[PDB]
């Protein structure tokens, strides 16, 4: 449908945007890029699905996210991973661990104060019938 067209050109408007916001906080600036091999060769071996608001915007682009519940589980895997990765006491574990779950927050409390529930409804029963 052409109203189904822009149904998801309105998801893909709303994506970039609340994730243009994440990616500007400077906290945030370690979930904004891959994990560099040479810097961490490592991370490969225990990450197996790495994520990032780079990854993220490509594909929205690429229009892989049909719904905004979609998106979000991408949003919580940069959190898993962080988690899995960084679980030690120590404090450079501790800080990246606190900025995952403010990362997560985050998206999540803009979500829920500017998604309207029937349009997520919208793209989620679209999303069925294909
Ligand atoms: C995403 C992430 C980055 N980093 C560090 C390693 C890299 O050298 C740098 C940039 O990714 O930040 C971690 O230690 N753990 C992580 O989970």
């Amino acid at each position: 449908s052409m109203q189904e067209e822009d149904t998801f050109r309105e998801l893909r408007i709303f994506l970039r945007n609340v994730t243009h916001r994440l990616a500007i906080d400077k906290r945030f600036r370690v979930f904004t890029k891959p994990v560099d091999p040479d810097e961490v060769p490592d991370y490969v071996t225990v990450i197996k699905q790495p994520m990032d608001l780079s990854s993220v915007i490509s594909k929205i682009d690429l229009h892989k996210y049909l719904t905004v519940k979609d998106y979000l589980r991408d949003i919580d895997l940069i959190c898993s991973n962080a988690l899995e990765y960084n679980p030690d006491r120590d404090p450079g574990d501790r800080l990246i661990r606190h900025r995952a779950c403010a990362l997560r927050d985050t998206a999540y409390a803009i979500i829920k104060e500017e998604l309207d529930e029937d349009f997520e409804q919208l793209c989620e029963e679209i999303q069925e019938s294909r």
